[PDB]
């Protein structure tokens, strides 16, 4: 489950916690509309990840993506903070468990 | 099977979708004729990945090697978006199954 | 345990060491109050994981990150040099152990 | 056996095609005359991974190195299209198989 | 043991060979007293990783540290040539093995 630390930060946020996530599908897309990085989840869920040109965001970004991605190779489940209404719904923080 | 916002994204493009390929090559070439990267399928099919210098498609195609690689590595299979328009066809969206 | 020579450098500062840390949890966060990289540990124990733009600090911070990173994927425990005086804890040094 | 795609781009230089080789050591080194990253495989040959500063080689020299690496870690063979104008002989294109 | 080739470039003795050597710690620290990257084996001995800025260093040093590390991670055995000029001594070469 989310760890205390995830879960408040994502409180003091609009964000929705969204917990014990099993991602399946990993997405790179370069077509002009949907020009992103993605990941689908064992049930269809779909979500955005965040990117950034600057620093430090370039970087927590990047660890975005590493995350997802084992995630996906690893069968690793994550909690998110992210919108909870939209399609794809963008995640703004991510939790890795072991 | 791909995803279903997977195949919708490559609906709307001129591309094609191929679906649960197994990628068993994985390509670097500086080659004059021949600079790039690429992937060869279990059948043979031969695609080139995309590339690109700025942000924010700098990310999306380091993703698209990366999950290409990891295909290779850990014999996943991939749903692509492909481009009939060069040769070999041109990567424009990856999906990464677990 | 540590190495010796990691705990004599922690002693050159005011951190303290924290020895064979199990970390359970690897964060992602770029909402704006919580913005930065953290662990959790399997006794609820939380970090933040340094940061820096430039050279030579972008390197090791890059590799505290692996290396957190790794300790979440690997089950293999970590030592750190962290400071108490903020809330998380900041890890200045990291030691991952086989 | 090497993709026919490979063989064909390997064929339109002036290198050489070497097949199904095992790598077993993976060397960086900066010393002033041997300043370069290496690998020798199983029977004793050594070849010089090429390195590019500018896009878009430095992202091909990149995933040559990781390919490379890869095969030393994990034995998966490679095929490598090298030019013996210099020795080590330079990797020009390498062809990493499942 | 070390290929042929890493010995030959190592010696003349201006530079120390050690052999077969078994990693089991991986350091990144940013105190400013003690600011690097280093390796401590089995045996107890501690290594600095070198670190470059510019190209063409800068590839090799980031590839010392990925060697370091899959080192650590896999069990695998290095050969290094380091200077025995500073204490730790500075890894100038290193060579992976499968």
């Amino acid at each position: 489950g989310a760890s205390q630390f995830f879960k408040d930060n994502c409180n003091r946020t609009t964000a929705s916690l969204v917990e014990g996530v099993e991602l399946t599908k990993y997405i790179s897309d370069i077509n002009n509309n949907t020009d992103g990085m993605y990941v689908v989840s064992s049930t269809g869920g779909v979500w955005r990840i965040s990117r950034a040109k600057d620093y430090p965001d370039n970087v927590m970004t990047a660890e975005m993506r590493k995350i997802a991605m084992a995630a996906v190779l690893d069968g690793m489940r994550v909690n998110m903070c992210a919108s909870p209404a939209s399609s794809p719904n963008v995640i703004w923080a991510i939790e890795l468990e072991a």
